[PDB]
């Protein structure tokens, strides 16, 4: 079949944003495609991470990946750093990418605020993501909207290398969902829901408890009209909450706009909290099962084994094309 | 004993400049220290290289490394790309280095002329060189003068990581020779002798033949005084040629200034050509022996094996300190 690749950084617990925009579709896709799902830890470190917490977020993400229904026998789930080829590839691509191309990446100008001194791994994030993808001769990359641009740079780098050193890489394509590709922060509806938001009220994580979900939802930035209708420019808050409600419940923005008429925010929120609560209930229960057993580690071992064979073969080929090392 | 590390890029055939400033001292040091000598191929690719030529320069450098007297049983000689840990380390260090620190590297502002678009591997060269070094718990780095700054950045990165994530790395020290640390181009005595000089007349390679050496020496940029005396600012050409003559022959600048009095350039050069010719004669003969046998490959296999055990153990430790992957 066709091959898909997608990664999720172990920089916090994944949010209902990471779930709706990417992970949720992983559970279906793993049956239609040859899928590689990665815990991108080498990306996580482009920005400070407490060591103990990175270790634990890596193992939690793995458990959630499984908990939401990824089948270790249908998809290969693995940790990037456990596969050296990602760093080997990343360096070879860093050599054909242009500083100007890196400097212009949106995620880099954003993440690099006027902030005094930035780590180069923030500039060089993109070639590593290109490796992640190109290593597996990837066809489709199922990601939320924010990663689109990085994927285009991935494509340019594949084509650059192919015409510079001969056909080797497959030219991947992004696959952003038509709905819920950019879930916004509950605290500022102009910013995306980001799991590394300094303000925990910005996101709801897949591991948040009922009480906590009820508060973040309650606290969510709405407006004054007490009118439950969809408007992205007028009521960016209420719009966002509508989507989450839609995508998560099954109902359209309309059947929800209807259901909440002469009805106000207070109730609309307490219901959204229960929708999100119920959605995460089965997930969280399976999550606990995976966290208390050595089974998760076995999964990951076999996942790296499999990624190592495919990717290490691609590095050999790339080396052969560029003339690195010796004839093997 | 103490550990030394030094690398030589496979970007051309090494010059009498690379020989006088670094390689020559390798032959003695390998007995006093625990030495790792590397064919830095991943560095070579920060700038375009024809694949076939890179492959062949990698194997030639290996042969010269041996030919000049490096003893595979006293020093570990190996190819960087054959050891994944160099790229793994390089990425972890790219994450603690600062763009501003890279941007200010001398070799990067030079190599990055006003040139329209530069490859990021030219900005990121330094973290890879830091890995090369730090991976082996390196004490001394025997290099020519130009690499000094890169070594200081290496030191800052070691100290940065040690205080950020705990003591792990040894703080290396440079070891530049007092004599012949900056052999200059035969064609422009303001520029260093660089083996990737577009103008072949700029350098004499360890593989140049008698005829060729005789021309490059003859062509060498002198002056008008026809006076064989040492002056770095006045006669930068003649000064340089004096050094090469000194360091290579054994005689001081003085015994040479003396020997050439009422004597002119024409003869002083034809003699220098024979000094350089005779110096390279044994080297070149041993070089041919190493190029026509599978013995060179065995050397390199055992060299990578040995580098892989030491470096892979260091990556494990660095990962453990930063919290990457899982507990191993
Ligand atoms: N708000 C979002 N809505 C829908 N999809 C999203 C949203 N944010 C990210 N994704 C998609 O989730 C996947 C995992 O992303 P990632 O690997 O964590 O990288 P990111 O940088 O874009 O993620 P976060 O913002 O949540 O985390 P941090 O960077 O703060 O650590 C991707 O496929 C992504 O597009
Ligand atoms: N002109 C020189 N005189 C004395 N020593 C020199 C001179 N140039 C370099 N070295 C020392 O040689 C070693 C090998 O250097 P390298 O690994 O090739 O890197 P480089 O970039 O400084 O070397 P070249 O200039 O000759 O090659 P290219 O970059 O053009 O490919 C180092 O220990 C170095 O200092
Ligand atoms: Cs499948
Ligand atoms: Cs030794």
């Amino acid at each position: 079949m066709k091959t898909i690749f997608s990664g999720i950084q172990p920089s916090g617990v994944i949010t209902i944003g990471n779930y709706i925009g990417a992970l949720r579709q992983f559970v279906e896709l793993q049956h239609e495609y040859n899928c590689y799902f990665c815990i991108v830890d080498q990306h996580a470190i482009t920005v400070w991470q407490d060591p103990h917490e990175l270790r634990q977020n890596i193992r939690r993400l793995a458990a959630l990946y499984l908990a939401v229904g990824i089948d270790p026998t249908q998809a290969t789930l693995f940790i990037q750093s456990e596969v050296p080829a990602h760093a080997q590839a990343a360096w070879m691509l860093q050599c054909i990418v242009y500083i100007g191309e890196l400097e212009r990446m949106t995620q880099f100008k954003e993440k690099s605020a006027g902030k005094e001194a930035v780590s180069a791994g923030l500039l060089t994030y993109p070639p590593l993501m290109a490796a992640d993808i190109l290593l597996y001769n990837t066809d489709i990359v199922p990601v939320g909207e924010d990663q689109k641009q990085h994927i285009e740079l991935t494509r340019d780098l594949a084509e650059r290398f192919n015409k510079r050193y001969g056909e080797l890489f497959t030219i991947p394509e992004a696959r952003i969902p038509k709905v819920g590709a950019r879930i916004m922060s509950l605290v500022d509806p102009t910013k995306k829901m980001s799991k590394s938001d300094p303000n925990p009220k910005a996101y709801i994580t897949l591991l948040d408890d009922a009480k906590t979900i009820e508060k973040k939802i309650k606290s969510a930035v709405t407006d004054s009209e007490g009118t439950i209708r969809y408007d992205k420019e007028a009521k960016p808050g209420i719009s966002n909450l509508l989507n989450i409600y839609s995508t998560l419940s099954g109902q359209s923005i309309e059947e929800l706009e209807r259901q909440y008429e002469g009805k106000g925010y207070g109730v609309f929120k307490a219901d959204l909290a229960q929708v999100v609560i119920e959605t995460l209930r089965p997930i969280q229960e399976r999550y606990h099962h995976w966290m208390e057993s050595e089974e998760l580690d076995r999964v990951l071992d076999e996942g790296a084994e499999k990624a190592n064979r495919v990717a290490s073969e691609m590095v050999r080929k790339m080396e052969q094309a560029m003339g690195l090392g010796r004839r093997r």
